[PDB]
């Protein structure tokens, strides 16, 4: 019974009359094709807050011109099935015009934040996730918005633009939710073929390689990244596009490792391209 | 009896709490150094909303190297006098270092509203301005965020990044409050000199001017700019920097005027630089 809301205006008109009056706010931003990762933010809103939304829009700005925006997975009528029965109120699925009735007369973009990893191989990509997040926190009003660590860069981008912008809304990070065999959820994951979903499962297996050999005291970083890479190379035949250590959530390259940092992996298949990664250390 | 709130993270509070109680918010920013022109706003805030906050921050970020940033009139003593007796419920007067903690890692520019006008002679002048209202609106959460028509190129400015950024923000544009004389009320007024004070009311007259040429049936910009630039040339001894007709809120610069527009003027006296206009026209 997870109302359906369509427009912006719509939107607004409810969250602001939740907002004066007392009503706490959960919101999860997605692009739809809804999976336990995604699910798994909503139930813990659906347990926190008084209302919970979660929008559907699959954002134009944050996909390049040679990506996979016309294959985007687009099914609504089971994201809204999914959602309700972990007991949202509300799915936010607005049209494009809607979010972007014309030209932009103001721009937003990232700083050094993402002129690094996905935002050196991304040109702009983050660009256009801080451009829509900025909107759906002006046009659901959250207390508390929820994020994955699985897109570790996005999330420290998005704790800097709530910074830089003062928005009320406090960041909630959840761990990475994986299948069976430890492949990070994707709505993507459906691009692959049934071969290269068993290749893709190395990427999670290279992770607990490296977190092992940290765990065992490993600090050079160019001692893991070469373990992690060597078994990567032998266990699928794919084009590896990044193997890094950096500092998180500064991201800062390291090459030996005295704080907390993030091992992040990004591997291109036929036509899904999947990331990976693990958040470890303390400073 | 105006409360004075020194830092960010207070205000924030105060205004939560006021979200949270059903209270209605009316804002008006400024640069302090108050006058009946930000007065204006103040009382019509005052008999509408709940609450009433007004900001006092000289934003460094809206200011060039060049400019008078290191003379901009400061008297928050003063200023929290004339708020008080008009009744305003809060002065937000924060530190920079509150406002900017640290280097951007996000950065706002505004795009071709600023190409022009003021903006081409200010660069980067808009780009502070929409990042310090975009901050002071998420900071305030307010309603209704009141504004004054003497820089009518501000106020379409920040209608358009309310606009793009979806904030649930009513903007309440004022017309321009003047001297007895004429002379549009600025903060700035207070750089003239004896001399340069009675030549500046020539700025409201030219425009009075412009006015009586437009009424009379003259729509061609050459004609009435000719027109208002010798009659300014022959009344003050200072530089007339510009003289224009744009479609308003467009911006686009009109040869020959069919629509709604607005005659602009900026002035350059030994140190204050002011600006005046008149919007007329159907569309
Ligand atoms: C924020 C968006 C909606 C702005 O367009 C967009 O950039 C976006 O990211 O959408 P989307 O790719 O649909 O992912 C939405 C949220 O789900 C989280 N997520 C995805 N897979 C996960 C997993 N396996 N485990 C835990 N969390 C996971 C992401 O970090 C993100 O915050
Ligand atoms: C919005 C700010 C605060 C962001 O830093 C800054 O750009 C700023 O503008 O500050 P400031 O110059 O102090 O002016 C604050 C508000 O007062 C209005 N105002 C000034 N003189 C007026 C007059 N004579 N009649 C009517 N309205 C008048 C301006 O248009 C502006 O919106």
């Amino acid at each position: 019974m997870t109302k359906l809301i369509t427009t912006v205006k719509e939107m607004q008109h409810i969250v602001k009359a939740a907002k004066r009056s007392g009503t706490t706010i959960g919101f999860i931003p997605t692009m739809g094709a809804l999976h336990d990762g995604h699910l798994t933010m909503v139930r813990e809103s659906v347990s926190t807050n008084d209302i919970t939304i979660v929008s559907v829009f699959v954002n134009p700005l944050q996909f390049g011109p040679n990506e996979d925006f016309d294959a985007y997975p687009r099914q609504i009528d089971k994201d809204l099935e999914l959602v309700s029965e972990v007991g949202a109120d509300i799915v936010f699925h607005p049209a494009v015009e809607d979010m972007y009735p014309g030209e932009l007369g103001i721009d937003v973009k990232v700083g050094p934040l993402a002129d690094v990893l996905e935002g050196a191989k991304r040109p702009g990509h983050f660009d256009g996730v801080v451009t829509v997040v900025n909107k759906l926190f002006n046009i659901v009003m959250p207390d508390y918005a929820y994020f994955g660590k699985k897109d570790a860069q996005q999330l420290a981008i998005v704790e800097q633009m709530v910074k830089d912008f003062n928005h009320a809304v406090e960041i909630i990070g959840i761990d990475i939710v994986r299948e069976a065999d430890g492949l990070a959820k994707s709505s993507r994951n459906v691009y692959l073929t049934e071969q290269e979903r068993q290749e893709a499962v190395h990427l999670s297996k290279s992770l607990l390689l490296a977190q092992a050999l940290y765990q065992d005291g490993e600090r050079q970083s160019k001692v893991i990244i070469d373990r992690v890479t060597e078994y990567l190379e032998s266990h699928i035949s794919e084009r590896i596009e990044e193997v890094a250590v950096y500092s998180y959530p500064q991201l800062v390259e390291q090459h030996e490792i005295t704080g907390r940092i993030f091992i992040s992996l990004a591997v291109k298949f036929s036509k899904a391209r999947l990331i990976d990664n693990i958040i470890i250390g303390a400073e």
